[PDB]
């Protein structure tokens, strides 16, 4: 498998976000540190800007200059040539600390399965997190097929509330398996009225009746990195 | 084409001998049957484990098939119907409630229609939602479909959430919500097998049997409402109502 970790530079409270410190080298490099450790075969930044562009080439890391998120995937996919087969790891640029076991899972998961994208789940374990809109929730049918993504507090449990929320619950991570060709397809494809309600472009997938694989990550990756405080959490940690 | 099974629920608290509860000069399950037979449907049996219920039905000229005093599901009645009528696998059976005095015949039709056109576990039906209250109602079961209209999840949850409008109110609501109406469609032999699946457990912590079959792979078909169908008797003030 391949990873493209498309980074994004753009951002209010962190301005140059990918080539922001971290205790002597940028935060994209880091991420690329994680990628490699995943046992990926290529390991490719996205970016349309030279600053990121000469830091990741400088630690030795594959650039492709990009002209929305998943179609920066897509650009990148066209412009190295990857077969339709070929498997592809979407991490973000934001998760210095993310674990390579993670990013091999998901891989393993597209893999072994006839599906179009697979990605990775974790348990929530307080209510504060389970009514956060800012945690995209995710029940599952038997094999692990996502049912539905939201925002809203799903499944309902009105019986874990109402004692002041048990085992239930799944949060969703931001990591993504495809195959390239499934890439190919879903970008040229008419966005979802679903999509714009809940702002999650994973429900497009759903609405148009393909699959996507939730596997409960085998190990739960630390937070991102977006704010202030989570770039000094991280600087601390790491 | 369609057979008609209707599940006369009898002890409620609230209600109580509900099948029974007249309507001017007629039982409410009565009225139902009525509904039924405009439909087109060869067959329209009541299901009931009560001989007070069944010599109602059977006065109007309905059939009656008794099902067991051990306590069953709608869906598990259903299910020894089709054993002792002996339909074939392949007949379609619409499930309509026993509280629906003045459901149209044509959404009866409509959901008989939608299952037989497909190859589905199930079809059923829904009708939008105009009130934020009811949007956030967890007696109001939501359904979010897929561009072919099948079910993607239900739930007793503000699906689907719009996080622009509600980061500002829970005050307001758009124009998208659907409120699931519980009427289904489904093959005798699905229904035979699907009462014998061990329960999701999804099932219990929604209280809502159909996503049942969403857990095991399966596809329920879910249309709006050709014509928006009036409250079930569930109360007093129901009753009351429904009557004039």
């Amino acid at each position: 498998f391949v990873v493209i970790i498309p980074a994004r530079y753009a951002s209010t409270r962190l301005p140059g976000k990918p080539l922001v410190d971290i205790n002597g080298k940028p935060m994209i490099v880091h991420v690329l540190e994680r990628a490699r450790e995943s046992g990926a075969e290529r390991i490719i930044v996205a970016t349309d800007h030279e600053d990121v562009a000469r830091a990741v080439e400088a630690a030795g890391g594959e650039v492709c200059m990009t002209r929305s998120g998943t179609e920066r995937l897509a650009e990148v996919v066209e412009k190295c040539a990857f077969s339709d087969d070929t498997v592809i790891v979407n991490v973000q640029g934001d998760e210095p600390m993310i674990p390579a076991t993670i990013i091999r899972q998901v891989a393993d998961n597209l893999a072994q399965r006839q599906v179009g994208m697979a990605t990775l789940a974790v348990p929530i374990h307080n209510a504060e997190e389970a009514f956060n809109p800012n945690a995209v929730k995710v029940v599952l049918d038997a094999e692990g097929y996502a049912l539905y993504f939201s925002r809203a507090t799903i499944p309902w449990d009105r019986d874990r509330f109402a004692e002041g929320v048990g085992d239930n619950f799944l949060r969703h991570l931001g990591i993504y398996g495809y195959r390239a060709g499934f890439i190919r397809r879903y970008v040229n494809w008419q966005p979802s009225p679903l999509e714009h309600i809940e702002m999650l472009e994973q429900l497009r997938v759903l609405w148009y009746g393909e699959k996507i694989h939730v596997a409960v990550a085998q190990e739960v990756p630390g937070t991102g990195v977006d704010t202030p405080e989570d770039l000094e959490r991280v600087r601390a940690e790491m």
